[PDB]
């Protein structure tokens, strides 16, 4: 069926491409958060184990909402290691850093998702894609709150 | 009691008339979805009976939130067959189509409501009615997602 | 597949037409109750806003139960403005009455549905359709209880 | 201790005999629906697996309500394969039919239960046993609704 | 407001008087069951304490339903020691019987309420008050089942 | 089996005597609250119908706690119309007052229970029955708060 | 579609034959337990009515898991009176024994299912079917625990 | 750690200052609503006791959410009597008005919060702080809905 | 309506003034705890953020219980910054202390409420106001427990 | 840091010692009840298995509340076998009594805890430890109620 | 701190390596199932969308459990795209297959995980690691069951 | 009654002897964990207070499951201080260690329970006691997981 929702095929494709970057970033942050949740040690084990669990749990829902916005726009959602490693702007950590370095990396990762989302807005303004604009806003709200919570631990 | 929320009486009346068409479209889609939920038949009965129940259940909430934004703006909310037929841009199915046709009509229904919501955004462009704009957006998200789920069934 | 439930084709169709009128009254009353819920004002707003909410929420379930008794009997359930306006015996209200008058009409509404339900029991005398007799009975109980609670507000 | 509920010993014994048949049909249908729930295959596996799950789950309460009405009437409730195969009128299926045939046998199964319920009302005409009457009524209504939903799959 | 539910004042008043007797019996049984719940002793304390608790909890809702059927019929619901002693046919117990006599007495209690219910049906023959007939049918269901459970303890 | 909880038999029997008055007062107020919940009418019906439901629901628990404290002191708990009419200091209402009068009587009912409770404290202090003293305190808290809400309606 | 789970077809068939016996035994104990739940009488009625309900409720889940392990091994699951009376090794009770004998029959029924499970392990060890061995282990845990609870009543 | 969320320290501090006024208004209205909840009298006591409870409950969540957006922007959140007194624009009531005056003062308090929020948007449009704008918007939607409900009581 | 709960006007008024100080102390501790919840930083952020949230959530309910006991005594509940600044014995904090200092201050705050409540017992014993005495006792228990938990963090 | 809850080191120490006896008694009774829960046999198995489970579950919460009152008083809470064997007045049982002897021992254990509790009120009379006195009273309430339920089984 | 759980360091390392492959396999199947959940289309959309959600939701729990068993054995859990790509034996799917081919791929995926799990048992038997063996068995039970449900759709 | 479950009397007795050591160990660890939950102080108070509560809560269920396996094997379950201090292999701590030492002892406690379980498996393998073997496997899984979480805090 034709898709008649007030955005042309070429603009939908372009929003889908930006959202694909956002998805890869969110999913990469999801796995890293899940990773640090397993692997963190030291006197903050209990608090960071729990904190990270709440974060990756929220991220899993976000991954699903971002992907399904892509589907609503008429495009398949990417979902492989290869696609996400290419599309993602988050630094992957292959070892096991100390707790404070895990915290910093996760702070940076929240800001990376925010940065990716800020890059998509001018496009959304130009085509007046209000639903996608609201989704980006919610993600920034969540990632900027999570950033305050994480960095507060470092003071 | 004087209403002082930063939108003038004339402005609020135009917005209320906009939302009144959204409401009527939403309510008309509600009943059509409820109809098809009762009357669909075929090997897709169980999944369509259920999917349509989820849709009209969500729409019952939406009509109430729309009706009550009208009231917050200071105007009665319409609620009769006569006033919805007048305001509704959706054509009702008086018979019982095949299941594929039901699905096709419900996709068109979602798109009809998205259309009505887009027509109201300029009204707000002047007056700084952020709450109504968010409501229009939330409705576009829901209907654009439901469009995807419905049409995916055709493929 | 043939229907073999101890009721013949001609009878099932007659009972279906009966319930189609009960459906139409229940739904029209549902919409009016939901209407008054939005638009009532005065010192009884909170109590009436809440009472009418409870009422239309119950009626939404009743319409579904009535529609699906129709399908059980082997006939389509009606569900459009035009079909309900034809079949309905409910006094439509297009304006916004004072609170006391909303209560009064809502009382008459309950008694209208009771009346429609009573109009159907003779079709079940010779036929012995106990399920429909129980459905009719339950609606009478609910609508007569609601009539008491509403008219008590006037006294 | 004497049983004094307004029904004579020979009347109760006779209603119990009839409910013993209803129990045996319901239980036989329960087992068969559980059978199909496990063994059905084909593209409708997910919908029928769940649909048959919902039905046998409801029938598990039914068999218990029927048995305990027999105990209320002051007689033992039957509960062995031997007693249920004697009393049952459901055609038992020893193989694994295709999905469409599983559905038809369950449509018949519902109609078989309704038929048994109807054969019991005359016993109650003479004696005024309103509880048992309402039990047959509610069983008739569940099975007739279930039969609508099952046969809607075949069109 | 005129009450217009298909039962005239004179017939409504006769039913109300019948229900007032049923309300008084149910309530006197509620208090007796509550009494025994507190005062029973001996090896069956735990099982009877609990069983009786379940019975009086269900009776507390029944009195409310009966009383409110009387209001629906348009008459006041009795609620004083004086009025219940007058209307009630339950033999009050002023001492503390042994557990087995408590049980036998609560069996008689159940049968007594059934007896009162069985007496009201003729007033309904003439008038066709289907909601009230269903109320009595339910109460007979509950007390007859309860009577099976209670007397089973004595064998 | 002997009771050895730090209170001699005759002191326990005196405490139970007071608690029997408190019980009878609580149950009488329970029934009158239940009565007014059924029978109250006028503009306040919804709010009073509800408020009295919360009150009698609470009192039904209190009745049970008072009765079981009597049991714990080793005495039977009174539970008949005759014992409660004798023990109760609450004047019953055989008619149907206006709503403002219902409120008025229920306010005084709370104070009647507080008065019975206050009379028992000197005995509790004398024999140092801390649990009963705490129970009476809780009832006074509840009844005094309830009086404030009732009488707030009259201003 | 091919089944490739580390167990050859002939070995899976032999596992399915053992589980078909386990299934029939579990379902037979299910019906018997359900029977005794209905029909038991005497001073232990309340405790045995509830204890037997817990058991048959858990057995209903068990028959579903056993059946579906058969399905996962690639064979249809037996589900008729004929198949179960043939595959089952538990003597059914056609009558209504005393409470003490019902308990005894149920202890032995637990041991009967355990005995059938134990006969299957040498096969499971030979072919290394770890999931089925765990399923049998879980059944033995439940049946041996239930045996202890039942026989504890007789002492 | 640096804060890199797309907004420079200077604009963040000014957004923080505007939110501090929003927080002080929200919290002052919270306490006043709590106050009126405790102290309102008259026939509308139940309705407003409950209504004001719902309002201050919601407002307690809102003060948390505003305070934590301030923290996410990198500034401390004010939380003292002195600070909220300096920062709030809401008239404080040192006595106990009549109910109508309580309603009117709370209608104005909604509108004052809405007005403080409208004063903040210019700053956020110039800086594309989408999360804070959504926060301001939700606050407006709630207070404007609350103002409809409250003023509706007066008519 | 007169207040008759066994305590004269003058005594009730002196109790209300004591409870007014208790309320002011509790609300002031409530806001300071909320303040610290928002603004604490350092490696204990997560544990203190959560701990302080549990504390202020509990104090919100205590605020409401203290104020409503004032009302039950027949006096209006104070609730404004002016009243609480006048009545409160708690040292307020206008900056953002280090985590260890926040803890120590919250310990002090617990002890200040205890101190205020201890100051009120002499009056309660002379007049036998048992409910208010139980209230103070519950507050002292809660605050002395919270003090153990807070001060345990310092060790 | 320092403890300023108005009791004074020497008295807190005396009260802690008494609560240490209470804790030891409560915990010894917890284990004994748990022991009888596992080991009881005979016709009362189900009822006492469940009843003893209800009791030890409640005691688990009580040992925690008693221990933490000791901590609130500024002293460590004992918790080893050696300590509890020293502080405890409860008669340890090394075998498996008959059911009736199990009940009798548990009655005696409730009374042992009551007796220990009563020995502590004098340490409090001088000192004004309202929270500890309330804890003793709640424990006495629970154990005296449990004593009634237990000994009711013997009568 | 030393790990003393009855398994030497070298064997723990080797078990951790096998579980790492299981983890990578499980997580790759997680993402693919999640991918097909977003991207599947056609008449089975609703059923497969739901079915795949159930599966990936379960797999998300399994990835956590497998990783935390690796942590209990004393070794870091892998969690990056590069590490899973290296360890995983699952075939990635970079496009959007037809629904029948999605099904067949997920069937194969279940079998691949089962195959990885079977490869680990030999090591588990040399060293008696019961918990890890039980983990492998549970995973095999889940995936073999899922395999049946999936391939049942193809038939 | 004869216990017939495939294990002879001397073997069951030897299993019960091993499970009695396990139980004693589990119970002792339960009390020590509860002890440290009360008495731990320092900046980790909040996180260990909570962590230890989770552990001791789970150990109370384990205590119950191990004891009831002993009962199901036909032997009494030990439950006294004297028997547990004799059967148990865990060092009792009679003081209040520093937090890190509490963690250390709790790690060793988990490993002590594992060690006791390891000593029992050879017997279970010899006689093929599958249920007890699964119970020990679960206990090893829980304690090895807990050992990881505790020692992760030390690092
Ligand atoms: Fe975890
Ligand atoms: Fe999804
Ligand atoms: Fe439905
Ligand atoms: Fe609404
Ligand atoms: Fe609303
Ligand atoms: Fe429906
Ligand atoms: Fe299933
Ligand atoms: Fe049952
Ligand atoms: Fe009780
Ligand atoms: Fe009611
Ligand atoms: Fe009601
Ligand atoms: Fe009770
Ligand atoms: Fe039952
Ligand atoms: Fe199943
Ligand atoms: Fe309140
Ligand atoms: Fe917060
Ligand atoms: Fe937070
Ligand atoms: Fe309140
Ligand atoms: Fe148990
Ligand atoms: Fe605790
Ligand atoms: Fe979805
Ligand atoms: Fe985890
Ligand atoms: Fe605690
Ligand atoms: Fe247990």
């Amino acid at each position: 069926m034709e898709i008649n929702i007030g955005i042309g095929e070429q603009d939908r494709a372009a929003i889908a491409e930006g959202l694909s970057r956002l998805l890869a970033d969110t999913y990469t942050l999801y796995l890293k958060t899940h990773n640090f949740h397993w692997n963190v040690t030291g006197p903050m084990f209990n608090t960071l184990h729990l904190m990270f669990e709440g974060q990756y749990t929220e991220l899993a829902v976000a991954v699903d909402d971002i992907a399904e916005r892509i589907r609503a726009l008429g495009f398949p959602a990417p979902g492989t290691y290869a696609a996400y490693a290419r599309l993602s702007s988050i630094k992957e950590e292959e070892g096991v850093p100390e707790a404070e370095e895990m915290i910093r990396q996760l702070v940076q990762g929240q800001e990376a998702v925010v940065r990716t989302a800020r890059s998509i807005f001018p496009l959304l303004d130009k085509v007046s894609d209000e639903p996608t604009a609201d989704l980006l806003t919610q993600r920034m709200q969540v990632h900027e709150k999570t950033a305050w919570m994480l960095r507060s631990l470092l003071a």
